[PDB]
């Protein structure tokens, strides 16, 4: 009594070969040529699982897929075994797309207009029906329209799942327990202002389902504290049992990453009757305050246990058909502390209760809520997809909110609950939501969207979503003139300069010799892995702004090193620029989302990271912005500033800057010592660049901070020109702003060749891990910086060993100068093969060496 069993998979097949529903549950009901399923899939995941179609991240391999199998229902079914009739037995479950039928041993237990809606949990009786023996559970799962469920939809993230995702996405919890019932069970935390004592309020519900009255003892342990409430309850009846203030003194306090431990307490609680246990649950929760308040500003300004913080992250997504992998889940959050990122945003697809543990182990903050784009805001987005709502849609959608704020309280990294994205909701739908998380005494900031659209109770959002999603230069994030734009000011919920090419041993992977022909001969072309929206169906504005900036292309590969190239310039822009406007007196930046942290799919534009988690331009641009102790270059007026993310104020740094024209020759230095600059953002500026004669057109600034001790702590080189990136801001859309001149950075097509310099060597760890350790050294005999040189882990064959994480990569490094770097992955990634280290360099060629 107190159990809790996943059901570990299923047997599945359309309707369309289901004649008598009621069958389908009866032990016994043959299942000849039905596709077994492990828990957490959608169909078309499942008919994956069972090879009936080829590889959707393969070229139009999707297309192919007949998608009018999957406008009827599909059947998920399994036996469940009980020994013994003595408990109680419950179906607990969320996470159907978009409604079903539960049957068990041919009984409709509830239907569609019950179980309906991807977010709603179900706690369904099944005593009666439940039998000695074999036992069988059916879902008639009802096809999915995100425009028309309160579910899951893509927005314009990547292609249409041919199913739409439908299927069973979380978890079927087989209950068994006595008399009594426990659920519910959260812990109610609140940290003092110095943040050296705790109050906790434990709530659990008990409900006796038994046909007496009974007594009931809720008794256990909250974070090591022994608690008891014995209550009565009638026969049906479910209580909420409040236990008196247990206060925690000197709590060990949850923080962001590097900002301290992420420890959680647990809750252990056991409901018994008679003497004996009846049921029992066990959970973790936090010890933490947030804030997210407006500024005088206006800006909506993020705090935990009483730090300001400026949130830099970037909009996270499962996979295109909610395939669940927990170690594949934390390397995509172990990614984004690589990074040097602090949140990621859930634009809705709330991922299952595990990612937000591994969020709360690491701690990466998270900003759940609802999506764009379809059902969710339907009744107030007017034109925009999704439907407008009728009366049984209200219903759903609170209970939707319910059971969210219910699996999310006792999460720590959870700072946030966004209520809506692009339209906040109206009055009705907000107090909906409002009341639903009172009663689950979620306590969070409620954001009411993400653009700037107010909502009627709770206010002013504090964000903007005013775009750019696709091709804007460097100098655009520096803008805080124009106020209907993307700039580094308030809270920029949602955005990205569009494109990211991915490596080259990706995009091999996921198009054609053909297909990648055309995207770099024809960039207005439509991709299928860019987007099925026609705004985003092409590469032009990126082609374009390529050709003019970079120069033309020559073939695939300088269509690709230059993709790189510019992918690294502008995110680092995007986040550099958001960190140094952090501590302006007016209108701060308070926030930043890349647009997106990761892809569904494969895919070519708005990711960090690839869906195989190789690193190109773009995770390299994020990760140098968010170095902890940090220099960078203001593309705006040419400023070179120090940021310290790190949770101490540092003192007697030394900021040298040095800019290069391309044949080598040293045109301008600058050093200052003795630099301080506060903790959490704080920057300092070091000097402005003044303008130069005779750089050449693309030249070099190679900025490098040393700390007193006068270890290196960041080096930062940028190809810069003497001719402006410039906006033509009138012509701006809602998705970009187009140029009415562009930088001359061609220069670097003809950067001559220097060399590299290279040793590897590994250590398999004890813990399942080996560290490559690589050694470069510029060994020209000239004048040249080795530039932009790329180090990957390979296997024999050279294909890469992924996930990977380095503590720097992309480096340049001038003649003689040296750098160590340090590569961490699996052991088993290796899959019987020794390590090697492939290295190339914009003008160093490719090389690998042995490690
Ligand atoms: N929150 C929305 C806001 N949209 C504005 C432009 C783009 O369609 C973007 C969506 O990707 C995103 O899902």
């Amino acid at each position: 009594a107190g159990n809790a069993t996943p059901i570990p998979g299923y047997v599945i097949q359309s309707s369309a070969q289901v004649s008598d529903d009621s069958a389908v549950s009866k032990p016994g009901f043959p299942t000849s040529g039905w596709y077994p399923v492990s828990s957490r899939s959608t169909v078309y995941a499942g008919l994956l699982q069972n090879g009936k179609y080829a590889d959707p991240f393969y070229s139009t391999n999707m297309q192919n897929v007949p998608a009018a199998q999957f406008s009827v229902p599909w059947w998920y079914r399994t036996d469940l075994n009980v020994d013994d009739t003595s408990s109680r037995t419950y179906l607990d479950f969320s996470g159907v797309l978009s409604k079903a039928d539960v049957w068990v041993n041919g009984t409709k237990v509830a239907t569609k207009d019950q179980v309906n809606g991807a977010y709603t949990r179900h706690d369904l009786d099944i005593t009666a029906q439940v039998h000695t023996g074999v036992n069988s559970v059916a879902f008639k799962v009802y096809p999915n329209d995100p425009n028309r469920d309160l579910s899951m939809g893509w927005i314009d993230w990547a292609q249409t799942p041919p199913d739409q995702n439908m299927g069973i996405v979380r978890d079927v919890l087989v209950r068994r327990s006595g008399a009594v019932a426990l659920r519910s069970a959260h812990v109610i935390q609140k940290l003092n202002s110095a943040l050296d004592h705790a109050d906790l309020t434990v709530k659990a519900d008990v409900r006796n389902d038994s046909a007496n009255a009974v007594q009931t003892t809720v008794a256990g342990t909250v974070a090591g504290k022994p608690i008891s409430q014995t209550v009565s309850l009638a026969a049906k009846e479910r209580k909420t049992v409040t236990f008196p203030l247990v206060g925690l003194d000197r709590p060990n306090v949850w923080w962001p990453a590097g900002m301290g431990g992420q420890h959680r307490y647990d809750l252990d609680l056991t409901a018994s009757v008679g003497g004996t246990p009846s049921d029992a649950a066990k959970s973790k929760f936090g010890v933490r305050d947030v804030k997210a308040t407006l500024n005088s500003s206006g800006g909506r300004q993020y705090s935990v246990n009483g730090k300001p913080l400026l949130i830099r992250g970037g909009g996270y997504t499962p996979d295109l058909f909610l395939r669940w992998n927990e170690t594949a889940a934390a390397d995509k959050l172990k990614y984004v502390l690589n990074l040097g990122l602090n949140t990621v945003r859930l634009e809705g697809h709330i991922e299952p209760d595990e990612f937000f543990d591994i969020a709360d182990d690491l701690g990466v903050l998270t900003m759940p809520g609802w999506e764009c784009c379809d059902k969710w805001e339907g009744q107030v987005n007017g034109e925009e997809k999704g439907e407008p709502w009728v009366e049984s849609d209200y219903p759903i959608a609170k209970a939707s909110m319910f059971s969210e704020a219910e699996r999310l309280r006792d999460h720590p990294s959870v700072i946030s609950f966004h209520i809506g994205s692009d339209f906040a909701p109206d009055r009705r739908i907000e107090q909906g939501y409002l009341d639903a998380m009172k009663a689950a005494d979620f306590l969070l900031p409620v954001i009411p969207a993400a653009s700037a659209r107010p909502s009627p109770i709770t206010g002013a959002s504090g964000m903007k979503m005013n775009g750019p999603y696709d091709y804007v230069p460097p100098v655009y994030w520096y803008d805080k003139s124009q106020k209907d734009r993307g700039g580094a000011w308030s809270f920029n919920s949602e955005t990205s300069a569009g494109v990211d090419i991915p490596t080259m041993d990706t995009l091999k992977r996921m198009m054609s010799a053909s297909e990648l022909d055309t995207m770099w001969k024809n960039p207005s072309a439509k991709q299928y892995h860019r987007s099925s929206s026609d705004t985003f169906g092409n590469l032009k504005l990126f082609g374009d702004a390529l050709t003019k900036r970079y120069g033309a292309s020559a073939n695939l590969n300088d269509f690709v090193r230059k993709a790189q190239l510019s992918q690294y310039e502008n995110v680092r822009a995007e986040f550099e620029s958001h960190s140094r406007n952090y501590t302006d007196s007016t209108n701060p930046s308070t926030g930043l989302i890349y647009w997106m942290l990761n892809s569904p799919w494969t895919s070519l534009h708005w990711q960090l990271f690839d869906a195989y988690m190789d690193q190109n331009g773009a995770y390299y641009g994020a990760k140098k912005a968010n170095e902890p102790l940090h220099i960078q270059y203001s593309h705006d007026n040419r400023s070179v500033v120090v940021i310290n993310q790190t949770s101490n104020a540092v003192s007697g740094l030394t900021a040298t800057t040095k800019l290069y024209n391309l044949d080598g020759t040293e045109k301008y230095s600058n050093t200052k010592t003795g630099l301080s600059v506060g903790a959490l953002g704080a920057k300092a500026t070091a000097v402005t660049v003044p303008a130069v004669s005779g750089l050449s057109t693309t030249y070099l600034a190679k900025n490098v901070l040393t700390d007193s001790s006068g270890k290196e702590v960041s080096r930062n080189v940028y190809w810069l020109s003497t001719k402006a990136d410039t906006l033509n801001w009138g012509g701006s859309d809602w998705y970009y702003t187009p140029q009415s001149a562009f930088a001359d950075l061609s220069g670097l097509n003809n950067l001559g060749q220097s060399a590299v310099g290279a040793t590897a060597n590994s250590v398999a760890g004890a813990d399942g891990t080996t560290t490559t350790t690589v050694t470069l050294k510029n060994t020209s005999g000239g004048r040249l910086p080795a530039f932009y040189v790329d180090s990957k882990v390979v296997d024999s064959a050279g294909k890469p060993v992924l996930p990977v994480e380095w503590n720097d990569n992309a480096v340049s490094l001038w003649p003689g100068e040296t750098t160590t770097l340090t590569a961490k992955y699996r052991t088993a990634d290796l899959k019987g093969s020794k390590p090697s280290v492939r290295i190339s360099g914009w003008n160093t060629g490719t090389q690998t060496v042995p490690a």
